[PDB]
């Protein structure tokens, strides 16, 4: 995978299909829905001109693939408007495919988790801390706004044990934190994807 | 106390079904059997039907022995291409009122370290499960389901351990664990063991 072809896999990574969304339903309740698993980039709501309203489904834009991940696993027949919506991944990748079985593959080697809707007061050191109790850390960071220097509510954890990563996910996915519930996974990236 | 045993029966039927759009039409009930089966073995399968066309209408509703199948497959199957499209798995949308009582005995199931685990090859046995699982804590029983008439295991059971650390750490670590070179789907369980008696 060349580094322009591992970003297309990586873009299509970040984002799901949501379907059967009530008529009465708009943008932002989507995006209310599926903000506790990362930061929504964007939202692609399909649109029919004659009728004055959208299709019944959506593509939703996380900043990175393990969100978009975390949304296919919890998200998938949530009650939404009276009906169950449909959570699925992009039905074109048309090739790209095979770029991300391999980032899937290079993303075992490292002992990775994803965390997100993490309380804007909590510190890199507070979920450092939290986390080190199933295991060694070697890094945990939180993602922060380049301007600001404010952490965007999401971060990743390596540990130096896979046992630990493992103990970490099924501990701590849902687990109440500041008032908000964690939203825990195993990463399917490896760190610098593009280097 | 939250319904009677016809309630409690009624809601547990509902638990044990699964909705799957989305079916490419060359599809049939074959395909969707061989494709759900891994979580248990399927009770039923109602194919939507058009006739005038003489094609299904895309979605199907499979059926399981027991409403731990069904959550499996809704976790697992969700988004699987088949047939080259991304298939959708739901929960019937039915239900009508039986939604207080599926959530009455979710949270009895909680007062229980109970596991499910399908996808157990014939040759395996109880103990053999046991002695496989009780690795990650002290047993309290492992049981395989059996055919009434023959006494064969149906590739299904359930394990009770004594401390919840225990199932929560069994889950994790046993599912989709090869063995006897299939893939057992293991979850901790939706309903309490006997949720039909008083
Ligand atoms: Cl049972």
């Amino acid at each position: 995978g060349s580094a322009a072809q591992r970003q297309g896999a990586l873009a299509i990574m970040s984002r799901v299909y949501v379907g059967s969304i009530y008529y009465e339903l708009g943008e932002d309740t989507i995006r209310q829905a599926f903000a506790p698993f990362g930061p929504i980039k964007s939202i692609d709501m399909s649109w029919d001109s004659v009728t004055m309203k959208h299709k019944g489904f959506a593509f939703v834009e996380y900043e990175v693939p393990e969100a978009a991940q975390l949304a296919l696993e919890q998200m998938n027949s949530v009650m939404l408007g009276g009906r169950n919506i449909k959570v699925g991944r992009p039905s074109n990748i048309g090739q790209a495919q095979p770029i991300i079985d391999q980032l899937a593959e290079e993303a075992r080697a490292f002992n990775r988790i994803y965390v997100a809707s993490v309380h804007q007061d909590l510190s890199d050191d507070d979920i450092k801390s939290v986390f080190e109790a199933f295991g060694k850390i070697k890094s945990a960071t939180l993602a922060r706004d380049p301007t600001t220097g404010k952490h965007k509510g999401y971060g990743f954890i390596e540990y130096e044990k896979a046992q630990s990563s493992q103990d970490a996910v099924s501990s701590m996915n849902l687990f109440d934190l500041g008032g908000q519930y964690l939203r825990v996974g195993k990463a399917v990236t490896p760190p610098m994807p593009l280097l």
